[PDB]
């Protein structure tokens, strides 16, 4: 019965690969009915393929209110409301950083948190039980990440008394298809920053998320959990 | 000592309270000061209190064209901006659960994206001179404390994230980038409360009084001075011990 | 096989009651062989009584090097080295600074901060030889300048030590409880309870088991990339 | 009248050289009557020599209650109570924890942390009587990084925040200044390749000057910082 998610419906945004995928898979293994999202239909189909009976994939654009609305309705109709929301969808030189780079980061990595969070909150508060977990893996990225943490603390305070927790997981350097493609000199350089002397695995971010999502983390909210091998 | 003679300062949102106190103190320390308001009459009132020590200009920090025009005018008349003080603290209280998306994005544009635009527009000049100061001032906390400013929390934290990150890119060229974070400061709204209400709001503040706008000004003037050249990426809290 | 502690030996200091006890019980339930401590022999016996075959209790004074040494030798001989150390023993000596006495300061430093240094150093060699270890310090957010100093110190020690030992497979973390239901809170009047809950957005006190869960998670194989971290369990209080 | 310290009595512990000295000098230049301390009498005499009329030096061991008491009495008798306390005295005792000795640990605790408790408490009463006071802890320099010290430094910061909350309502502020890599006699004695390597950690691309720590201290000590308390002011050229 320990950290068991039977009966819970989880929505994991941006679940095609790496961290997102590891999270979706672990939540399914712990008993959740899982809905993972991608930006395209084929993306959504690949997610359905790896979840099989434990859930399904859907197409979602987190910068589009209509897409958000349609996806939540479909989830609600087929599975019941979202109990666990994992906001993992996101994207990535100041003297030349352009207006569009800045605002795309704000919309995709920060405002998306606000929108999705607000769209699932009413159902969670009616049930008196809920989990929102933001995964926050460059001045534009930094501002948005810090904003997600500011939002997390502040919102946690408003919704705690209704049984909903709101937290952030902050990965360090994690082994991605992108990290694997770097050369060995670059790999060695990056690891010099990490006292543990290795990259993290996506499954290690998944574990942190699964823990916060469980009944046994009910008194943890407003928290940033760092998973970085000692890097900061 | 903490002398700003020969420096050109732009203080956004200098009509009243904190903004005004800052613009006045920077003028008293020798800076040529340009304060801004959203309207022309606003700009005129600023000109009126600065007299010889500077002038006021109309600026909308959400409008690139307004920004460009204002910086050109400053550059032509005074030379580039040496000190930029961003008022990044124009908000009214509200709960995250109550606020709608338009309130959210207006706060983001006015309080956070404005910092990015203004900062980027003054940086080239500062880096060419190998000397510069950018100081972001967060909003005052009002009657409803931190709970009341949940609407601003993401923006405020973002300004701090931007500050640390950008400080790192520009430090080697003699530009510092810092934030001042006021606590509960005396405003017209707080003056209007009764004494029982003041004490109640003050129960959060160990110092047992509200801060004066001049105290925020001092902190800003210190960071803006030559004697703070090794301070950057920092948030300086001026809050009488709250939290 | 998930968050399973089979084959691991855990030492939980100060396990007589509340948080300490919850931790020792949960670690046993997850498969660890657990040694819990108290300051007296009868304390140690009560701990043996609730662990039964999953471990035993021992008398330990964390301000006494000899006591530390004797306890570790006994653990090592009987069970093998310590794999998991939970530093939970601590005390309070509240008072206004203007009245605070030398002894109230130094007892807090010795019991709540230096003890972490001593116990941590005494288990580290074994853990580094195995390339696997967990050290978890439990620090309550609880006239407290002495307690505050010591707690901030434990956090500084944690971050700094984590950096030295990470590359040898040992993690070092802190769990920071907020207001938790203990014998002390149960004894307060209803007006005082309502006042303390006004500080907590979740609107209830935490359960000792909820601190135990956090500790058990960090102690598990699945938290191998988490180190130098403070995990706050406080219902939103900060 | 700006950041003026005329009429204030300042005690700066550990004022023989570097940061301590720069602080004592600056506070004197801003008008304070300054008492700087060293561990020996000749140390105290050198301090008297550089302060001349603006103050004097005294011998003090911050791990010895009797020494603390004697020094405070002498200050009080001759100058009046301490208005500004700068706790700068500290040491390092480096070592990996798996080899660090009990005495290294406890000497650091006593010298860098408990000393703050003792000196702070000893000046507080006079400060609260006047409804005006400043306590500033300087939590010293990183030196080509120093692991033993981290617990004590973090403790000083915890103590600072917690104490600030108790005494704020009586006009006393309590803050910390946290220097980064500062040019000292020890940094001067590194080779050039080592200096370059350290500076790679610092975005500003140079070491700080002791005077720059002094400025931060003098600001916090002034009337114009009356609403700043419980704060750590970092002076590190962007390092971290
Ligand atoms: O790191 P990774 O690229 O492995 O994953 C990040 C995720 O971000 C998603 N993503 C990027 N932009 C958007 C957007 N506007 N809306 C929804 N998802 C997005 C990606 O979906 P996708 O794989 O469909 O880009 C991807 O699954
Ligand atoms: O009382 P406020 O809290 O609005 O005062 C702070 C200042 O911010 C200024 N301000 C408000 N909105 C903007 C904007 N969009 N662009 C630039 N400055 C702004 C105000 O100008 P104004 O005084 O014209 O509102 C005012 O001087
Ligand atoms: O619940 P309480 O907060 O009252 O005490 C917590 C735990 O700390 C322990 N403790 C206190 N001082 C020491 C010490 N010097 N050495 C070891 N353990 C100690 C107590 O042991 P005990 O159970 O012996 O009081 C108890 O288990
Ligand atoms: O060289 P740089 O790196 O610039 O500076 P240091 O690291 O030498 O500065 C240390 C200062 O603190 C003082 N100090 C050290 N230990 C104690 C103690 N136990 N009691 C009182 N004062 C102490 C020293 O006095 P002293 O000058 O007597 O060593 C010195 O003035």
């Amino acid at each position: 019965q320990f950290m068991n998610l039977e009966g819970k419906v989880a929505l994991v945004t941006g679940a095609s690969r790496g961290i997102g995928k590891a999270i979706a898979e672990l939540l399914a293994e712990r008993g959740a009915k899982v809905i993972g999202t991608a930006t395209s239909e084929s993306g959504a189909q690949a997610i359905s393929d790896y979840l099989g009976d434990n859930g399904k994939g859907m197409a979602l654009n987190v910068t589009n209110p209509e897409s958000i609305e349609a996806v939540l309705k479909a989830i609600t109709d087929e599975f019941g409301g979202v109990d666990i929301l994992v906001n993992n969808a996101g994207i990535t030189l100041l003297m030349r950083m352009k207006e569009e780079e800045w605002s795309d980061i704000m919309e995709t990595n920060l405002t998306s948190i606000f929108r999705l969070s607000k769209a699932v909150l009413r159902g969670m508060m009616k049930k008196r039980q809920g989990r929102i977990i933001n995964v926050a893996s460059q001045a534009n990225y930094a501002a948005a990440k810090a904003g997600v943490i500011g939002f997390t603390k502040s919102m946690a305070r408003e919704v705690a008394s209704r049984g909903v927790t709101v937290n952030t997981v902050a990965p360090g350097f994690i082994e991605t298809d992108m990290t694997k493609a770097l050369n060995d000199e670059q790999r060695t350089a990056t690891l010099a920053q990490v006292p543990a002397g290795r990259l993290g695995d996506p499954r290690e971010i998944a574990s942190a998320v699964a823990f916060l999502a469980s009944p046994e983390a009910a008194y943890i909210t407003g928290e940033t959990l760092h998973v970085n091998g000692g890097m900061y």
